[PDB]
């Protein structure tokens, strides 16, 4: 059989091969395979396998990977990609212990973005978003996830759209998009904000016919939309057709785990402050836990999310940058990987599974990403590192020596 490319050599593959989600103990379950090769063709996966996998075909581009560490590209599985300006200037608000909520309270924060991001042109947007999805593609993030909601109005929530669209057509990292128009509340709509919600739900049938967006989000937090709210947001969100994703419980217990898992919700996001019952309720229906723990470095925290707890409890669990100008400004995938296994105190082999099949399932990707076997879209990355511990063990810095989308080398070195 004749095709088209064949990595040698490989010191160490991981295709995370599975069959649906990893929960529980199977996120424990890595398999790890030695002196490997991968086959590729027609942009596809033809074998990926020890050395004699590739017995049978013939490739006319040969790569040695030098007993390289070789795994999927990396799926960053929530992040606010495209936005305005940024949020230095409020670095000595925080420094001075103002929180997270009062400073948004007093019209920053995410509203400091909005103003940004309604200020700047869609070619700005354009041109400012390539720059970072280019740094996190260098990373090892081949898939992402990219949510709106720093327009909050028409206008600007439909110009983020169409700007992760437009990435998405013109680089090589494969984009899920998701209208996130519910992320808060404009001074002018405090007093009414369920006004607000109805204006940004309004925008679903075009959003819809466009195709702009596979899934709805909502900030439900003390302050700004209430689990009621979120419940009628949500549901209209998914009469609609739209998936559903939520920033949940990220400081109390405020039930938006529960909710999550009673809408049968693809994602609960963020979760620091989510109960037991929340857990249990994620657990239950197979609502991907994505953890944020570079927001919870970022925001001067030391309490992470209870990875641990909602391993033992069954909960599928995943991983993010979270990448924003306002609470982790970060699109180093692999720092996340380092914050997880020193803070979320989950293992290697739980965190490899975490940032690619997890985070595949995680935006409706799980058929589609995060694994290196036949039919699969040859996306993968060539690790300076002989090993997979290594990765999470040296943090800060990349440790990508190549990366290959659609079986072609898009970042070398
Ligand atoms: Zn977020």
């Amino acid at each position: 059989k004749q095709i088209d490319t064949i990595l040698i050599n490989i010191g160490q593959l991981l295709t995370m091969e599975s069959s649906g989600p990893r929960a529980g103990k199977s996120m424990q379950d890595l398999h790890v395979i030695e002196d490997a090769v991968v086959g590729i063709h027609e942009q596809k996966i033809v074998f990926a396998g020890q050395k004699g996998a590739e017995a049978g075909y013939e490739a006319d581009e040969i790569i040695d990977c030098s007993g390289r560490l070789v795994t999927p590209g990396l799926v960053d599985p929530h992040t606010h990609l495209v936005f305005g300006g940024s949020r230095e200037k409020e670095m000595n608000l925080k420094l001075q212990g103002i929180s997270y909520l009062d400073i948004l309270a007093q019209g920053g924060g995410i509203l400091s973005t909005v103003k940004d991001t309604r200020a700047a042109s869609e070619e700005e947007l354009l041109q400012k978003a390539h720059f970072h999805l280019q740094r996190m593609l260098s990373y090892g993030t081949t898939t992402a996830e990219v949510k709106s909601g720093y327009g909050l109005e028409k206008e600007t929530e439909l110009k983020q759209l169409r700007v992760a669209k437009k990435l998405h057509e013109s680089q090589p990292v494969d984009l899920v998009s998701t209208f996130m128009g519910a992320h808060a509340i404009p001074p002018e709509y405090q007093n009414d904000p369920d006004d607000f919600l109805d204006q940004m739900l309004s925008l679903l049938p075009e959003i819809k016919e466009q195709e702009l967006a596979s899934f709805a989000d909502i900030f439900t937090e003390t302050g700004v939309f209430t689990v009621s709210q979120s419940r009628r947001y949500l549901q209209k969100a998914a009469e609609a057709g739209f998936g559903l994703k939520i920033h949940a419980d990220e400081i109390d217990p405020l039930g938006g785990a529960e909710l999550a898992g009673k809408l049968k919700a693809v994602s609960a996001d963020h979760l620091v402050g989510t109960s037991d019952e929340g857990i249990k309720k994620l657990a239950e229906a197979g609502t991907i836990a994505v953890l944020l723990p570079g927001t919870t470095f970022y925001l001067g925290k030391s309490t992470y999310a209870r990875a641990r707890a909602m391993i033992d409890e069954g909960v599928c669990v995943s991983l993010a940058t979270d990448f924003n100008p306002g609470s982790s400004p970060t699109e180093n995938i692999q720092l996340i990987m380092s914050i997880a296994a020193l803070h979320l105190k989950m293992t290697a082999e739980e965190i490899w599974h975490a940032v690619t099949v997890n985070a595949a399932y995680a935006i409706g990707k799980g058929e589609e990403a995060g694994q290196l076997k036949a039919g699969r879209s040859a996306d993968l990355v060539i690790w300076q590192a002989p090993n997979y511990m290594y990765i999470p063990y040296h943090y800060g810095v990349n440790h990508v020596h190549q990366v290959m989308k659609n079986g072609t080398i898009v970042v070398n070195r």
